C-alpha cells in the first residue's frame, strides 16, 4: 500500500506579490483520496521550502501569496494521504521573479 502524490505544479498567473498555480490529481495514492494539497515556496536565491498556505487547499488549485516583489519563488505541492501519511513534495513550479508584472 504506496502512495502518489499529486502532479507537478504549474502556475497558471503569476503576480509580483501572488503565484497561481494547479496541479494534477493523484492515480493512485494506495486506498486514500487526499483532504490537503499543501505546497512550499522558495525564497531564491536563498530559500528553503515553507509550506506558504494555510487555509487548507481542498482542490488542486490554490495561490501562494506572502511572496515579494524582484525575486524568483519557487513552488511545490505537498501532500497528505486519507490515512494520514505525507505524500513527497510535487516537482516544484518554475521560479519566477515575481516582478516582471510591475515591469515587463
Amino acid at each position: 500500500s504506496p502512495i502518489d502524490p499529486p502532479g507537478k505544479p504549474v502556475p497558471l498567473n503569476i503576480t509580483r506579490h501572488t503565484v497561481t498555480l494547479k496541479w494534477a490529481k493523484p492515480e493512485y495514492t494506495g486506498g486514500f483520496k487526499i483532504t490537503s494539497y499543501i505546497v512550499e515556496k522558495r525564497d531564491l536565491p536563498n530559500g528553503r521550502w515553507l509550506k506558504a498556505n494555510f487555509s487548507n487547499i481542498l482542490e488542486n488549485e490554490f495561490t501562494v501569496s506572502g511572496l515579494t516583489e524582484d525575486a524568483a519563488y519557487e513552488f511545490r505541492v505537498i501532500a497528505k494521504n486519507a490515512a494520514g501519511a505525507i505524500s513527497p513534495p510535487s516537482e516544484p513550479s518554475d521560479a519566477i521573479t515575481c516582478r516582471d508584472d510591475v515591469e515587463a
